[PDB]
């Protein structure tokens, strides 16, 4: 009975921030972090995650396939966990996901292939591994929230977070990611392998303005979104 | 399930394919699941296409391709093993599904030997193990074995059998590598020293057949042991 809502957005758009605000607004609202976020910070996954992250930074064209498969698994099992042992005693439970299996593939893994960091064989193996691994069924989303921010807004926010590894993210890379989110979540010109996705409710939220201490209007839009469902 | 699931294990060219095509024929209650990679070796579905490619890339550059190939081959197995388990033997009196090797073969024979050969690094191998644990648990519950049939031959006989099997892409296979795979088969199925992370495997009944002698024309005794073995499961 738990509603599934994905929080989607570019690097630095404000997802963790938005999700961390949402968790604290209700005992019926819970939050599944992106494992790449937990990696971007020992469990076996955390060691594995860290090593593959740096490996991928150092040579994306060697390690993209490995990164992507482990990113996605780590995400499916973290979502399935939270779904299985959370919120059973909520009247209105909603699980918010920081990104989804659909970002993993149609944004990130697609972008890496489009940049030849995966060859055709790695990409095809990846989509097949995804089309099947996701059959993970109980993960169909009830809605998607798009946190929209210009490619430029993101780059400055990369400055505000200020992690050393992020300062060399090219505005060029954000921009490609941005067109992917827009075509998927705004234009809706993306034809995926998951029937329901062409018709799932999307809520588009302009986060170009700082919302850390001025989030009421955004949370209000989410509450209304949730009512429609 | 009501289906009896039995994996046939053994070294390369031990004669598993031979024996499996013999068993499928003998009883309407018997079905086989042939190995994905064994399929790829010859010669076009999506899987076959990826299959042929990653197998060729594997052979050229194993330090680069061992992780990717191992993931695909085990995914491909789990898929096909499900397909038979939910498809065939639906009206059979005493159903038997013979798996040509198992998810355990993937992990404890081939993936393992590649980590040991330095064809997968530590991170590759622990990510692989992580997934294998999880992939078989989320997806591979109904795949659990009722028994294993170990076709046990020596590397020399197997080497002998590759040279005779006239497959040029395989004429390169060296002996010490066959020794390495044999050694891991002995440790898993004969002595049962090899630890797996699969508790129930410790206790699965195991029939070992010495298959050094040729059996193509003359396999009746082997089958009688199988049928004897089956009657205890
Ligand atoms: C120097 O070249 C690169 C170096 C690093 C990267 C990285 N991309 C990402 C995002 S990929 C990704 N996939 C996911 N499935 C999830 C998620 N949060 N992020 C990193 C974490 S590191 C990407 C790079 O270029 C990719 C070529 F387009
Ligand atoms: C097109 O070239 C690039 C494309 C993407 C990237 C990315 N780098 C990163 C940083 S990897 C990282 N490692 C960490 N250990 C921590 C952390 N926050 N981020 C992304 C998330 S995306 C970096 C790229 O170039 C890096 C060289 F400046
Ligand atoms: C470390 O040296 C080797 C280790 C293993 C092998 C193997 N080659 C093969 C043949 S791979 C293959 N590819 C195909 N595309 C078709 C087919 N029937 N077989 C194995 C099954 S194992 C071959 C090796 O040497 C080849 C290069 F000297
Ligand atoms: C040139 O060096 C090599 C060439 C080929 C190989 C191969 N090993 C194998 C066995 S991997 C495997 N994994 C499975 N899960 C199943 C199965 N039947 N085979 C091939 C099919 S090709 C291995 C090689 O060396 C590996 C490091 F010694
Ligand atoms: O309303 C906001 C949203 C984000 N940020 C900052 O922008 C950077 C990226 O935020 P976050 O980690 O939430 O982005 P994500 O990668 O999670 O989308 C961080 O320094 C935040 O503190 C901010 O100052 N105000
Ligand atoms: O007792 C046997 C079993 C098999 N073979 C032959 O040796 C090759 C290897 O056997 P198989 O393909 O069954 O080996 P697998 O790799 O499946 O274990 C085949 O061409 C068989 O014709 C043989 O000569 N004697």
């Amino acid at each position: 009975r738990i509603k599934k809502i994905s929080i989607e957005g570019n690097i630095a758009a404000g997802k963790s921030t938005f999700v961390n605000i949402l968790k604290q607004l209700s005992e019926d609202w819970e939050v599944v972090p992106e494992p790449v976020a937990r990696w971007s910070n020992l469990t076996m996954e955390q060691k594995n995650g860290g090593n593959v992250l740096q490996m991928m930074y150092e040579k994306p064209e060697r390690w993209s396939f490995t990164f992507q498969t482990y990113a996605c698994l780590s995400r499916i099992r973290a979502q399935l966990a939270s779904l299985n042992g959370k919120l059973k005693d909520a009247e209105k439970p909603v699980l918010f996901f920081e990104r989804s299996v659909y970002s993993d593939r149609y944004i990130f893994a697609s972008n890496l292939y489009e940049s030849e960091s995966m060859n055709e064989t790695e990409w095809t193996i990846y989509q097949d591994w995804h089309d099947w691994m996701n059959n993970g069924q109980s993960l169909e989303l009830d809605g998607i929230i798009y946190l929209q921010a210009t490619p430029e807004t993101c780059l400055h926010r990369i400055y505000l977070r200020g992690r050393n590894e992020e300062q060399g993210i090219p505005l060029e890379y954000l921009e490609k990611l941005h067109y992917k989110h827009e075509s998927w979540l705004l234009h809706r010109t993306l034809k995926t392998n998951f029937d329901y996705l062409q018709e799932v409710p999307i809520l588009t939220l302009d986060v170009n303005e700082d919302f850390k201490d001025k989030y009421e209007s955004l949370v209000e839009k989410v509450k209304e979104f949730l009512s429609t469902l």
